[PDB]
């Protein structure tokens, strides 16, 4: 299920993303002299030589090729040399969280229920994989079309035993703002821990990107939770939206909802989205198609093809 391909058969063009994960590169796939060129996205390894870095990217390598659903996002291929490459999927539109603030005077409510069921739907399919995510988070959402997005980033995702409910974590870096109070105060993560982790998720689309616990800092959170405060209802969210939200975020774990629960009732919701979520405009709003997106893809591979004429 892991494709070790060679390195020399791809070709960086771009940068898309660099930071803590290393660098993803806009890539093409090049086998055969000049017949075929198709565009991949590859996630570079940094610390070529760190132990617990390889480690990390060939656990995100592992549990990413044993993924096949079209809401989550499948390893395609591996490189190894001096490092390791990810081959992955190039998906157009970048992650959730940086759409969703570039483009929120333009998102409806039917885009936003719909990536709510979405996102579902593909953490109903991680569950019933066995996979604990344990990082979902709207920058670790990414856009295939406005229409069609995909959970990625399984560099913390865990794959539970039969029957096994829990995974006990070591010591690291948390995302402490999107995790439930048990994962915080006991390392215990589990598709229950992965719910109140989609509840923030929906509060990060439904609120156009913003940061939860703005100026709290991480340290404070585990007693803010204690004493029942939870993020703030966002203005576009009527009452029944975001009690789908606080029920994600109830200290006992088995009273969250379940994420085939979420599908079937964000699903309703979808289907008379104006009367769950108030949007100013919303009536008049537009985002492009699934052919306007194509488009848009055959423009910015047109100039960054000829970048690559004016160079090499
Ligand atoms: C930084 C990542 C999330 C990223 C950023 N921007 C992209 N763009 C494509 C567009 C320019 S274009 C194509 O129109 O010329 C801006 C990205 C495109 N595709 C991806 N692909 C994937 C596919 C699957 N998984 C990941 N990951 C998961 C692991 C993380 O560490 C990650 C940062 F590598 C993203 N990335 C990412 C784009």
């Amino acid at each position: 299920l892991l494709r070790i391909l060679k390195e020399t058969e791809f070709k960086k063009i771009k940068v898309l993303g660099s930071g803590a994960f290393g660098t993803v590169y806009k890539g093409l796939w090049i086998p055969e002299g000049e017949k075929v060129k198709i565009p991949v996205a590859i996630k570079e390894l940094r610390e070529a030589t760190s132990p617990k870095a390889n480690k990390e990217i060939l656990d995100e390598a592992y549990v990413m090729a044993s993924v096949d659903n079209p809401h989550v996002c499948r390893l395609l291929g591996i490189c190894l040399t001096s490092t390791v490459q990810l081959i992955m999927q190039l998906m157009p539109f970048g992650c959730l969280l940086d759409y969703v603030r570039e483009h929120k005077d333009n998102i409806g409510s039917q885009y936003l229920l719909n990536w709510c069921v979405q996102i579902a739907k593909g953490m109903n399919y991680l569950e019933d994989r066995r996979l604990v995510h344990r990082d979902l988070a709207a920058r670790n959402v990414l856009v295939k079309t406005p229409q069609h997005v995909k959970i990625t980033d399984f560099g913390r995702a865990k794959l539970l035993g039969a029957e096994e409910k829990e995974y006990h974590a070591e010591g690291g870096k948390v995302p402490i703002k999107w995790m439930a109070l048990e994962s915080i105060l006991h390392r215990i993560y589990t598709h229950q821990s992965d719910v109140w982790s989609y509840g923030v998720t929906v509060w990060e689309l439904m609120t156009f990107g913003s940061k939860p616990y703005d100026g709290i800092p991480a340290s404070e959170i585990s007693s803010i939770l204690e004493k029942g405060e939870r993020l703030p209802q966002p203005p576009i969210c009527t009452i029944d939206v975001y009690m789908i939200m606080r029920k994600c975020w109830m200290i006992d774990a088995d009273s969250r909802p379940k994420f085939r629960e979420l599908i079937i009732e964000f699903s309703k919701m979808a289907r008379d989205p104006q009367r769950y979520l108030v949007i100013q405009g919303d009536e008049r709003m537009h985002l492009p198609s699934p052919t306007d997106s194509n488009f848009y893809r055959a423009l910015m591979d047109e100039e960054d093809m000829d970048d690559v004429v004016d160079a090499d």
